[PDB]
DNA sequence: GGGGGAAGGATTC
DNA sequence: ATAGAATCCTTCCCCC
């Protein structure tokens, strides 16, 4: 087998300098403004030349001020991103039925139909280097090697604007040589959950006992790692099909009063029912993110479809009962449907 | 013993 | 100081 990944460089500041070339050389950040004072919020992405001084996503808009005053910073236009995301997309399926749209600025390709050696497969990265850049002027990096998650890192490693293939024997040589935090899957949380059982490669999950593996990162992970590391990693390219659809938004004030949530909760649910369009959802859920940045939430599964009225009434009870049940304050109000027809 | 949902956790975007 | 979005997975609990 052949998997061929695409990841779209610095997706979402690439975008804005295709549609602005002036900013090409200069450090954009997209900025994601939280609106409960000026400049607060987060980076979502910054293009390469802002990333050096340390500018990437998750640090808040201050932090990214103090380091470089006199960059660009544009509002998120993620409407705009997905518009151009699936032009490039619908570019793709002209190489393969079998994709496989992971994220935004991600997707997988089940070549092996189309090719048969990883030389082809290379002199097919270029030609999607390439109509991506003829048609949509946006550079991506491709990664190819047997499995989606080897397929994945390479392209870790190749981008920017990169190509790279991991030969069957260099998959032998990172299952021993590659940190395991750098492994697909395993972020912080569990990246020191391994340290602690003395796993920094892949390997070393074959010379460890499994319940120990199993009762400290979940039998799921377990068995996810255990796989990789036999080189037995099946996995195959699927239509992925949207399964949630939501919307969360953040108060200009910390409180807990109902009525106070009320109208963020209702514009949460405008929008959601917006985003979704001809499809209906059986289930709906109320997310909530606290003062502390914990994150609790009440659903509920109905028999039949929501409408925005039966939406409009569910997700108020939803919210009683979180309020019911919990004496900290809230931060983030949301919903988010599920279980479509 | 195990199927099958509704609520916190963790990954990544 | 600490966005938004969505996927999969674990854990507790009702049910054969
Ligand atoms: N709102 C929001 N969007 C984000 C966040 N993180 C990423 N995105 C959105 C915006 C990101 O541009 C898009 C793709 O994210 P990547 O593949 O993780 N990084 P990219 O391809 O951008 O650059 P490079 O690969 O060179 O790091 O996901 C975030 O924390 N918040
Ligand atoms: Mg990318
Ligand atoms: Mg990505």
């Amino acid at each position: 087998m052949i998997v061929l990944f695409v990841d779209f460089d610095y997706f979402y500041a690439q975008v804005e300098e295709v549609l602005n070339p002036s900013l090409k050389g200069k450090p954009v950040v997209v900025c994601v403004f939280s609106g409960r004072f000026e400049d607060s919020g987060a980076v979502a992405t910054a293009n390469y030349e802002a990333r050096k001084f340390g500018v990437k996503a998750g640090i808040p808009i201050v932090e990214a001020k103090k380091i470089l005053p006199n960059a660009v910073y544009l509002p998120m236009r993620k409407e705009v991103y997905q518009q151009v995301s699936s032009r490039i997309m619908n570019l793709l399926r002209e190489y393969s039925e079998k994709i496989e749209i992971a994220s935004i600025d991600e997707a997988y390709l089940d070549i092996s139909d189309k090719v048969r050696d990883y030389r082809e497969a290379y002199n097919l990265g270029l030609e999607i280097k390439n109509k991506i850049l003829e048609k949509e002027k946006i550079t991506v990096t491709v990664g190819i090697s047997k499995n989606k998650v080897f397929a994945k890192i390479a392209a870790d490693m190749a981008k920017p604007n990169g190509i790279k293939v991991i030969d069957d024997e260099e998959v032998k040589r990172l299952i021993r040589e590659l940190d395991i935090a750098d492994v697909p899957g395993i972020g912080n949380i569990t990246a020191e959950k391994l340290k602690k059982l003395g796993i920094n490669k892949l390997v070393d999950t074959l010379s460890i006992e499994f319940d120990k593996l199993k009762g400290m990162i979940g039998e799921a992970k377990a068995k996810y790692l255990i796989s990789l590391a036999r080189d037995e990693y099946n996995e195959p390219i699927r239509t992925r099909v949207r399964k949630s659809i939501g919307r969360i938004v953040t108060m200009k004030r910390n409180s807990r009063n109902l009525e106070e949530i009320k109208p963020y909760l209702f514009r949460a649910i405008e929008e959601s029912y917006y985003k979704l369009d001809k499809r209906i959802p059986k289930a709906i859920h109320v997310v909530a993110v606290t003062e502390d940045l914990d994150i609790v939430s009440r659903g509920r599964t109905f028999p039949h479809g929501i409408s925005k009225e039966t939406a409009y009434s569910e997700s108020v009870k939803l919210l009683q009962k979180i309020l019911e049940e919990d004496e900290r304050k809230i931060r983030r109000i949301g919903v988010r449907f599920s279980k479509f027809i």
